[PDB]
């Protein structure tokens, strides 16, 4: 069973979890030097060189499937490297196609769907020599994925949470006019099936990878049922992934504004109603993961996002940010604690 | 009000204490440097590179006293800079001279008795042009304790701390066949004020200064009784000296025999007695702990620096020694994961 103390959780992540992650980390990091075209290499080597955590927290989830530690943790690195290559890919595009957009985008669909043969991922723009780190990264998850025995019980909806992570890549990295009336539309289609929220709200929500490694780690287990699959979606989907994401353009908003880029935070009428429905967020996000198996785990893990973004030196010395920080959720100073055993041991 | 729930514990630790002792430890190395004897520099400076980690340790006792917060750190500091200095000067002298051992460790007494005329402590040896260093030091201690409230009530305790921790040094330092003569007979002259314990077992007692800081921590408060000052001497003296000498000279078993040092663990008659007696430190240490006032902050930091020592890699990958010291202390697996953190951190 899962650790669901402090310590021993803790201790699992440095003893087992994070040299797991950096031993595959480690690898895609020297694969991606090869990478002969100049500008996807320095996008690759970007994301690994600034997105580690990303892999590191998502390797957490392996401790709930011990019997598939390794197979699981390199699906998630893979799957989670892809994401933030990806993005790097549509962040800096100078030509903003969709087409290419969501040509990349399908990369992460490939991974979740065994047997998809590869295409050319990227045939919308004009760099398209990665020398098969695309390819590698999708058909990591595809050979790993096809050998969990209830991947097949949780396909559809892995597919579901990446299919809308990647419709949100491509409507908000378009040119800045087009954004917003793409958001609202694609809102449109989903706004009935959804808890009532906005649009950007809506969009915060989607942005996330937690129910995709959630669905991955659950699908170890034998005989998990279609009931368990959709609790499992729904533990995540959508409150939790959009607290994640709203934190994420929280600590961000800074140089949001100084860079005049897209921060959904900003479309609240004012900043007492984006207070205000943080905590509604935070309060649906709370009982959404007292409904999965190991709820106490989802609970640590949920509580470690939170206290570890909001750490960030972005909101921890800035004296409006942390205030504001405070009045969105008290962490009884865990934020703090964490910006300051940062703040030492890197001196 | 004293911090006492572990989150807000660690996080004045991380903001106030470790930043405070280093802005003051860095002004002595600086201070260091200007030593004009090459060899008392080198010894200052090899000192302060080497023990950062007891000023660390002592300085957080400035949470019990937070009034006079940077003052007693920077005694704190002065007085155990001085400590390692000392133990510098004494261990690598080529005349092995217990005159300018005792002479040295006089130092220590100037500093804790105010308005008294000072001496040159290099007296009775070759090197003596340390441009005022060690009077600054003993002057920083004077000029603090002095402005504390309590300090006249506590004083005589101090020095009595101070004075056993000097004769240990004295003794331990002399040519290796006069050492445990010294030891024994010094013992013999305070064996019937001690509880029943071995001349080995009592110098471990004396070679803590933690009693001194607590003693200190205490003078910041106004109407300190005779009674209270003999209570909080009492409450360190001699067990929660002794299990954090002991504990320090059953991590180092294999340095010390590697390096012919002498280690007071090797007196026991046998391991099994070693333990027996560590057990009864340990019982008799929390009894004397519990007699305090802000209990449960004492508890904390005697937990604290238990599983620092034991997080050693000298204990954790040594089987024999793990097995050992999980007889001889019960910490659960805060040792483990403090080892498994600092591997992570220092990789
Ligand atoms: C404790 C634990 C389980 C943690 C898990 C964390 C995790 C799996 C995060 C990835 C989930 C994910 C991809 C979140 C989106 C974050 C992404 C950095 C936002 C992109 O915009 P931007 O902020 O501007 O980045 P950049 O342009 O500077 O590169
Ligand atoms: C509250 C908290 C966390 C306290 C921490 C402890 C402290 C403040 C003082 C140690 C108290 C103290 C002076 C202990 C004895 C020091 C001893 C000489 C160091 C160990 O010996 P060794 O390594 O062999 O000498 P060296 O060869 O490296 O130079």
């Amino acid at each position: 069973k899962v650790p669901t103390q402090p310590i021993p959780l803790m201790m699992n992540i440095f003893r087992d979890v994070l040299p797991t992650v950096h031993r595959y980390y480690d690898q895609w990091k020297e694969r991606a030097k090869s990478i002969p075209d100049p500008e996807l290499r320095a996008q690759a080597l970007d994301a690994l060189e600034r997105k580690e955590f990303h892999c590191e927290g998502g390797g957490i989830y392996g401790l709930l499937a011990r019997d598939r530690f390794d197979e699981l943790i390199q699906f998630i690195i893979a799957y989670q490297i892809m994401c933030d290559y990806l993005d790097n890919l549509c962040d800096q595009s100078d030509y903003l196609d969709p087409k290419d957009f969501r040509s990349l985008h399908n990369a992460l669909l490939a991974a979740l769907t065994p047997g998809e043969p590869l295409v050319n991922y990227y045939q919308y723009r004009i760099e398209q020599e990665d020398g098969g780190y695309l390819h590698e990264l999708i058909e990591t998850c595809q050979h790993i994925l096809v050998t969990f025995p209830s991947f097949r019980m949780v396909q559809e909806n892995m597919l579901e949470l990446s299919q809308l992570y990647g419709d949100l890549q491509v409507h908000k990295h378009v040119v800045k006019e087009e954004r917003i009336p793409r958001l609202e539309a694609w809102f449109n289609e989903h706004k009935e099936k959804m808890p009532e929220m906005t649009w950007f709200e809506f969009s915060a929500c989607t942005g996330s990878t937690l129910g995709v490694y959630t669905l991955a780690t659950y699908a170890t287990k034998e005989g998990l049922t279609s009931e368990q699959a959709d609790v499992i979606k729904a533990g995540y989907f959508p409150w939790v992934q959009g607290v994640h994401l709203l934190l994420d353009y929280f600590i961000d908003q800074e140089e949001d504004i100084a860079d005049d880029e897209l921060n959904f935070l900003f479309y609240y009428e004012n900043e007492e109603q984006m207070i205000e429905r943080f905590q509604y967020f935070v309060q649906k996000a709370e009982e959404s993961l007292s409904t999965l198996p190991d709820p106490k785990f989802h609970r640590h893990i949920w509580r470690g996002i939170i206290a570890i973004y909001l750490s960030d030196e972005k909101v921890q010395k800035n004296k409006e940010l942390k205030k504001k920080s405070k009045q969105m959720i008290k962490m009884g100073g865990l934020p703090s604690l964490l910006f300051y055993l940062n703040s030492w041991i890197y001196r």
